[PDB]
RNA sequence: AUGGGCC
RNA sequence: GGCCC
């Protein structure tokens, strides 16, 4: 986005600087090029120059304003997508009730009970339970008044801002590239899944190349699906951004908020006020309040939603800049926020639609760096969704998500204090389509310490999970 | 150390 | 409690 405001008013909402993440005993094993992100500006391992917090709202490099010709296209492409969009899922999005957006949905999960509460509700000294009471599904006398200012469309607010603890290539971890947690009030996110959250339940439930969100999908099952799709078409591209979130600039914004949310689609006229309050947001970290205009703030309620219709529209906007008469039958595509993987029989030329991205203030690039550019000929198997490769199971014929063995790697080396035993399980749904003898591999130093599930039994589970009439008819 | 997803 | 974005 783009900083037009730098204040220093006099209240710091302290960070927290210090990581919950440990090695593991297999960090001494695998060694990788990773590490917990720099927290704290004091950070031994970071560069000596390096100012922390000048590089976390770097990444704010401006709001491109797109013209008039543009816009009308946007406009036009943005109708189409949610055309296609809301044929599918149907007209039902009737706001949910203040009970429905507490405990959730069939297809939506239920608000977390114990997480960051907001401003000015860490300021003082309170958690969500205290203004919402998580187990009845009732709001308290705050909320409530907040939610009725958000009727009137009068509500303001400001995003906290935290660093977020994870994992990542030392390289960054050095250059101070510590990724930033938009935490946006308690009641901001109720008010959205009230809005919203119907919509959202249907997207997750039919998601899929049709709609071109992956978005509630279970690679696990999924990835047969998704698979046997693509490996029908000629061309098949492994499309990436960089600071796909920040760039998404306040005209694309608004215009989809326009297009995709009316209320002749079963919205209530509050759904596209809600999701426009985005667009320009004032953020607070410690004693400076920065105006941001441009960009999607992360803490968003549908942060993964708003990103996979705007991946679609782009898509859409960037080959009708490009090519004469094209709709939406001329290619095929998937994507869960930035992560995006197009499709087309036509030989369609990424490397020339560069520009076009750009106008939208989007930089494209392939993903593998092997080729210098993006190329023709490529199938399924040959990229990457959700840091998974698309593989095929010889046992059973069908598709598997097969993560990187340096990913797992990295993964494994370190966690948070007491949750080793709970992850490892975890991590064992995702290696296990490694197959047997890398599973073995990257298990080896836990073995002894910790339960580690059989491969047998996590690949009879998947069988089962995938198609259970293969693993029925597997008793002939 | 958060939004949504899935086990 | 983990993973993905
Ligand atoms: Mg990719």
């Amino acid at each position: 986005g783009l900083i037009v405001d730098t204040r220093d008013v006099e209240e710091r909402v302290h960070v927290m600087r210090k990581t919950k993440l440990a090695p593991t005993v297999a960090h001494g094993v695998f060694n990788p090029e990773f590490g917990p992100a720099a927290l704290s500006n004091k950070d031994p391992r970071l560069n000596e120059g390096v100012v922390l917090d000048e590089v976390i709202f770097s990444k704010h490099k401006g709001d491109t304003k797109m013209s008039a010709e543009d816009k009308a296209l946007f406009r036009r492409c943005a109708a189409d997508y949610a055309s296609r969009l809301h044929s599918v899922l149907g007209t039902a999005n009737a706001p949910l009730s203040i009970y429905e957006a507490i405990k959730g949905v069939d297809g939506l999960d239920a608000m977390e009970p114990d997480t960051a509460p907001g401003l000015p509700w860490a300021l003082q000294g309170k958690r969500r339970g205290a203004l919402i009471d998580f187990e009845n599904g009732t709001v308290g006398p705050e909320v409530e008044a907040a939610l009725k200012l958000m009727e009137k469309r009068e509500y303001k607010f400001a995003c906290q801002t935290f660093l977020k603890d994870e994992i990542r290539p030392m390289e960054k971890v050095r250059a101070g590239k510590t990724r930033i947690v938009d935490v946006l009030p308690v009641e901001h996110i109720l008010y959205t899944r009230m809005m919203i959250g119907r919509f959202c339940a249907q997207m997750h439930s039919n998601n899929g190349p049709q709609i071109g969100s992956a978005v509630g999908c279970n690679p696990d099952v999924d990835w047969q699906r998704f698979g046997t799709h693509f490996a029908q078409y000629r061309n098949v591209w492994d499309v990436d951004y960089s600071a796909f979130d920040a760039n998404h600039c306040s005209d694309a914004m608004n215009i989809m908020f326009e297009e995709v949310f009316r209320t002749e689609f079963g919205f209530h006229p509050n759904a596209e006020w809600i999701l426009k309050t985005l667009v320009n947001t004032e953020h607070a970290y410690e004693n400076k309040r920065i105006t941001v205009e441009g960009g999607i703030p992360s803490g968003c309620s549908a942060t993964s939603i708003i990103n996979t219709i705007l991946n679609n529209i782009y898509v859409l906007y960037a080959l009708r800049r490009h090519y004469e008469g094209v709709e939406l039958d001329t290619y095929t595509m998937i994507s869960y926020g930035d992560d995006i993987v197009v499709a087309s029989d036509y030989d369609l030329d990424f490397e020339a639609l560069k520009p076009h991205f750009k106008s939208l203030g989007q930089t494209i690039t392939p993903a593998d760096k092997s080729d210098k550019g993006f190329v023709l000929g490529h199938s399924i198997t040959d990229v990457t969704f959700l840091k998974r490769h698309f593989h095929m199971d010889y046992g059973t014929g069908f598709y598997k998500p097969v993560m990187a063995s340096k990913t797992l790697e990295a993964i494994l080396s370190f966690a948070r204090r007491g949750t080793i035993q709970e992850k490892l399980i975890s991590v064992a749904g995702l290696a296990v389509h490694s197959g047997p003898d890398e599973y073995r591999r990257l298990f080896e130093p836990f073995q002894g310490l910790f339960e580690i599930p059989s491969y047998r039994s996590l690949y009879l589970r998947w069988v089962n999970a995938v198609c259970g009439d293969a693993a029925a008819l597997e008793h002939h």
